[PDB]
């Protein structure tokens, strides 16, 4: 006993993809050459359950075990472009996720981002949520670090779960402080606060103190002899790491008590200003090891990276050895173990060190550029 089927259909071309969406898996047919968005609008007219939200807000994702790798696939391309095989299963997925902002004033809000976007595109949606208007400077980090901005949250192995940082990563230009706007004024305060006290600022021993002065007529206003006894200040919330295990509370009382009755504002305009006057202002340093002449084992030195040019720095005094403008470099290369300079014929031999973070030294020079050519298509 044998039998031939009818519905034997010879010649079949079509894919057979299943399409999930939630608890429902369901089947469908589609063309090889039928686009992303024509997919969706068919999902969309065979499957109920895919009209939640309206289809911006959904696409179809290609999950796998390792989530970090799970694809969106992009509306321009064609199906099997993708490479895909009967049987395999597509999500109708909700693009929209949480991500949590810790932000700058301190406060913590959520965010829902689209987990398909890159980050430099999330960080359009997050400035603008949270009302910043250079999104170009800014940029996020994780507690446990600057983030790849040419990549999506999911490809980082950034958990849904885990909250995030808004902090400054260029400083190309600056709004000169008034106190008209105590908000903005506060954000600027915090920013060019913690990142003295981070060490992504470095300053002198002296100038920690004259900080720490005014932020404690920030915090507890005039200098109340009888509260501000010694021993009062847990130091480590109010200088650089390297300046704590020193006796230098008595100098952060005496820059304290110079402030007499300075209002908090007035005191905040002056931390940011005194910030600015300082020559390491907007410099991006990263730790090197160089190649001299005199031996043959690295001496490590600092090298920092402007709105206009690359400097080396000397690891202890901060002081310029050398420095080349932006417009010197020709080409740059970067590797997790080296970072290279060639600056054509300004320069005899290239500038080569090695460094854990050529990755982002790279990735910060061509940030520069990047924003300086945007600030000039037309002036």
């Amino acid at each position: 006993d044998t039998a031939n089927n009818p519905l034997y259909k010879e010649a079949m071309v079509a894919l057979s993809l299943k399409i999930s969406i939630g608890n429902v898996v369901k089947t469908m047919q589609f063309e090889p050459s039928t686009m992303v968005y024509d997919a969706c609008r068919m999902i969309r007219e065979r499957i109920p359950e895919a009209l939640a939200g309206p289809p911006n807000d959904f696409g179809l994702f290609l999950s796998d075990d390792d989530p970090k790798k799970g694809i969106w696939l992009e509306a321009g391309k064609a199906l099997d472009y993708y490479m895909l095989r009967n049987g395999d299963t597509m999500e109708y997925r909700k693009k929209q996720r949480p991500l949590k902002i810790r932000m700058l004033d301190g406060t913590v809000k959520t965010i829902m981002v689209d987990d398909s976007k890159t980050v430099t595109d999330m960080l359009m949606t997050i400035c603008a949520r949270i009302g910043i208007t250079n999104h170009d400077e800014y940029s996020l980090v994780r507690e446990l670090n600057w983030l790849d901005h040419g990549r999506t949250l999911r490809e980082q192995g950034v958990e849904e779960h885990e909250t995030l940082l808004l902090r400054r990563k260029f400083f190309y230009s600056d709004q000169n402080v008034d106190s008209r706007d105590p908000v903005q004024l506060n954000l600027l305060y915090v920013q060019a606060r913690d990142d003295i006290l981070n060490g992504s600022h470095p300053v002198s021993f002296d100038k920690a103190c004259e900080f720490a002065g005014f932020q404690c007529q920030i915090q507890f206003g005039p200098h109340n002899e009888q509260k501000h006894k010694a021993g009062f200040l847990d130091l480590k919330d109010f200088l650089p790491k390297e300046y704590v295990k020193q006796k230098g509370e008595r100098k952060i009382f005496q820059a304290h008590k110079n402030c007499g009755q300075m209002s908090e504002i007035e005191a905040k305009v002056r931390y940011v200003k005194l910030a600015r006057s300082l020559k390491t202002y907007g410099v991006s340093f990263f730790l090197v090891k160089e190649k001299m002449k005199g031996k043959n084992k690295l001496v490590p030195r600092l090298l920092g990276i402007t709105k206009e040019c690359v400097m080396r720095v000397d690891e202890k005094t901060k002081e310029v050895i050398q420095e080349w403008s932006l417009t010197n470099i020709k080409r740059w290369a970067a590797s997790p173990k080296s970072f290279t300079l060639d600056f054509g014929d300004y320069q005899d031999g290239y500038y080569s060190v090695q460094t854990t973070e050529g990755e982002q030294i790279a990735q910060l020079i061509a940030g520069y550029i990047d924003i300086i050519l945007k600030k000039k298509k037309s002036k």
